[PDB]
């Protein structure tokens, strides 16, 4: 897995949150998806990492890994093409071989929003 394959698809982080796919037809299983975040610098967050970003309203429409070994989705508001219309961090246990985006967690953050400054 190279770098220049990946796209950086939240560009504000919430709660130190990014969601990093591929930009080619396939996506990543899950050690290319530890991988892609370890290329940004970052960690594949886990899924408790994702609930509190979504408690402070991220939201996505793509299954991605968590370090969990499974992916999750975040939902805030119900859509049958996202997560089946539920809300929450959903979780669906999928075969590592499978590919997915990922969800990668910056420590170094701060903030709620990275484009937002807080006290
Ligand atoms: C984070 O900040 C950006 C920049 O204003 C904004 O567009 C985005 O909606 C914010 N996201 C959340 C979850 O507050
Ligand atoms: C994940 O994909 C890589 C190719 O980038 C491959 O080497 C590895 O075996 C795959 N993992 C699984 C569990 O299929
Ligand atoms: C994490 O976010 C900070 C800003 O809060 C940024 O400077 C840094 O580059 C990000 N992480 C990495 C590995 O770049």
């Amino acid at each position: 897995l190279r770098a220049e394959e990946l796209s950086i698809q939240v560009s504000c982080r919430i709660m130190g949150i990014t969601l990093v796919s591929k930009k080619a037809n396939q996506q990543l299983n899950f050690t290319e998806a530890k991988e892609a975040c370890r290329l940004l610098g970052l960690s594949l967050a886990g899924k408790d990492q994702v609930e509190t970003a979504l408690k402070a309203s991220f939201e996505t429409c793509s299954y991605g890994w968590v370090g969990d070994g499974f992916v999750v989705i975040s939902r805030i508001s119900p859509n049958p093409k996202c997560g089946k219309n539920g809300v929450g961090v959903l979780i669906w246990k999928v075969p590592v071989s499978r590919q997915f985006a990922a969800y990668c967690y910056n420590s170094s953050d701060t903030w709620t929003n990275s484009c937002i400054p807080e006290i």
